[PDB]
C-alpha cells in the first residue's frame, strides 16, 4: 500500500543499513536467515515440548494470562537446535553489537515458544517494557538496553495474525490509545526474523483461521548485561553448557560481561574474578578463538 | 551549615524516608551491637592475612596497591552471612524505599581498607556500575540503595565518609568544592544511608597516624539490576543454612520487581527457582 510498509531486507545485507531501519521505522524483516533444515530441526524439538503435559502445581506466567495462547519457556534447555545454531547466528549478533555498541555487552534475558491455535483473539497493543518497568522512564537518547528478536516458525499471513507494528512509534512520547490500522503486518514465512526496536508499540494479530492452523513464534529478548535475566540458565548441567561456544556460555549467563565505560570493571563476578575461570568452564571453541 | 541527621535505630522508618528524599542521606546511632562488629572484624582479618591470589583481580587491578579490598564478603564471614545482611531496621529502610519499585537484592558487599597517609577519592555517584542509572530522570523510582557500614571509627582525622546533602536534585555533578560536603563521623556499630544521585566521596585516612579506616559497603539494588557480585557458586549447604531473606539478597531465589511486571524474575521453566531446586533454609521448606 501507498502507507509505508516493514521493510524486508536480505539476511546477508549491510549491517549498517539494518541499524538505520531500526532508528527510523523501529523494525525491519530479515528474509531467509535461517535454512529450511534448521527451522524444521526446531520445530520437531517444539513439537516435543508442547505434547508434554503441563505441569502439577505452579505456572508462574501461564496462571496469570488467560487463553489464548500455548507456551513453551526456556526452549533454549530443551531445544538443541536453538541452543546450538539460532542462539549463535552471526547475523544476529552483527546486529546486537551495532545495536548496544553504547550499552556495552547484552545477553539472553528469555527464549520461548508462544503458539496461537486457530480462533484466538488478538494481543493487545504494547511495548517490551513490562519485565523490567525502568524502561519506562529510559529516555529516547539513552544507549538501548533491550532488543525483541521475533522469529516466525510457521508462516505469518493476514489470516493467521501476523505480528502488527505500528512504525515509528519509538519516537512516541507515550503509547496512547492506537487503532489496529495505524499498524503494519510482518507476514513472513519460517527462516525470516522480525527485529523490534526497544519502545515500539506492536502486538501478536490472533488466528482468525479456522481449521487447525497453530501460528507459532519464538521470542528471544537480547538485554543489556546490566538488566537481570527474566529466564536463569543457572541449573544447567555442566556437561550441556561446556558443549556450547563461548559466546553461547555469556548468552546463557554464565561468563563475566562487561556494560560500557564508565564500569572497567564488568559484571556477573565473584572472588574479583571471571565467573569462567572460577568455575574452570570448558567450550566447544575453547581452543578456536 | 547542615549537618547528617542521626536517628536512633528504633527511630520510625518515615522520619528515615523524609530524610531520604530531603538530605539524601542520614545516620543510623548503633544499629550493630559491639559483638557484631566485632565477630565481623575477626573474620575480615582472617582474610585480609591471606595474601592476594596470583590471577587477574578485576576490580583491585584498576587502583594502586594501597586499595584494601575483600570481596563478596558474605561468602567468607559468617556474621555478615547470618546477621548483618538481614538486619530488620536496613529491611525496613528498603521495603520503604523501594516502595516504588519493588524487591531487591544484594548486588555487592565488600571490605575497604583505607590505609594511613591516603587522600580523600573525588566526588561521585554511584551509577557507574549500572551505567543506565545514569540517564535514569529524578522522578523515576529508585533503582539502588547504598548502605556504608563502619568498622572503625569515622572521624575528621581518618576521612569520614563526605556526602553533599541534597546532591540528589542536581542535574549533573560536576567539578563540587570540598567545603560543600559534610562529614559522616560515626562510630562501629553506626550505620550511613545513602539515596541514589547523592554525591559523596571516601575521605581517605588523613590520619597518616592511627589504624586504618575499615568500612563494608553494601549496595541494595532492585532486582531489575544484576548483581555485580554472584552467589551462585556458594555451596548447598551453606545457601541453606541461610534464612529465606538472605536466600534472596544472594540472588538464590525467585524475585517480583514491580507491576505491570506481573510474573517475576529470575524464574525457570515457569517456576520458582527455589522451587526447582528444593532449596530449604533455616526457616523455609
Ligand atoms: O504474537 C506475536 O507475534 C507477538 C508476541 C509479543 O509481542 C509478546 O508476547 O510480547
Ligand atoms: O570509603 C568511603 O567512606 C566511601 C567509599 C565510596 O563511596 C565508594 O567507594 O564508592
Ligand atoms: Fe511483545
Ligand atoms: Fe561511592
Amino acid at each position: 500500500d501507498s502507507k509505508p510498509q516493514l521493510q524486508r531486507l536480505a539476511a546477508d545485507a549491510d549491517v549498517d543499513r539494518m541499524c538505520r531501519l531500526l532508528e527510523e521505522d523501529g523494525a525491519f524483516i530479515l528474509k531467509g536467515l535461517l535454512p529450511f533444515d534448521v527451522v524444521e530441526s526446531f520445530n520437531r524439538e517444539l513439537d516435543v515440548q508442547m505434547a508434554i503435559p503441563p505441569p502439577k502445581g505452579e505456572r508462574l506466567l501461564a496462571d496469570k494470562y488467560p487463553p489464548h495462547f500455548k507456551y513453551v519457556p526456556n526452549v533454549a534447555t530443551t531445544c538443541p537446535t536453538f541452543r546450538n545454531t539460532v542462539l549463535i547466528n552471526p547475523v544476529i549478533h552483527a546486529i546486537c553489537e551495532a545495536y548496544f555498541q553504547r550499552t556495552g555487552d547484552y545477553w539472553l534475558s528469555a527464549a520461548f515458544l508462544r503458539e496461537i491455535e486457530s480462533g484466538m483473539p488478538a494481543q493487545p497493543f504494547h511495548r517490551d517494557d513490562a519485565t523490567h518497568p525502568l524502561m519506562h522512564f529510559q529516555p529516547l537518547e539513552a544507549p538501548p538496553v533491550s532488543l525483541s528478536v521475533i522469529f516466525p516458525l510457521t508462516e505469518f499471513t493476514e489470516e493467521n495474525g501476523a505480528t502488527e507494528v505500528i512504525l515509528g512509534s519509538h519516537r512516541w512520547t507515550e503509547v496512547g490509545t492506537p487503532e489496529r490500522d495505524q499498524a503494519v503486518l510482518a507476514t513472513m514465512d519460517p527462516g525470516d526474523v522480525l527485529i523490534v526496536r526497544q519502545r515500539v508499540v506492536h502486538a501478536g494479530g490472533g488466528n482468525r483461521t479456522t481449521a487447525g492452523k497453530p501460528r507459532r513464534v519464538v521470542l528471544a529478548y537480547f538485554n543489556s548485561v546490566q538488566l537481570t535475566p527474566f529466564e536463569t540458565y543457572r541449573t544447567m548441567p555442566r556437561e550441556m553448557v561446556e558443549s556450547m561456544t563461548v559466546l553461547g556460555q555469556r548468552m546463557l549467563g554464565w561468563r563475566t560481561m562487561k556494560p560500557s565505560d564508565p564500569n572497567i570493571v564488568g559484571i556477573n563476578l565473584i572472588d574479583d574474578k571471571r565467573l569462567e575461570n572460577v568455575l574452570q568452564l570448558k567450550a566447544a571453541d575453547s581452543p578456536a578463538l
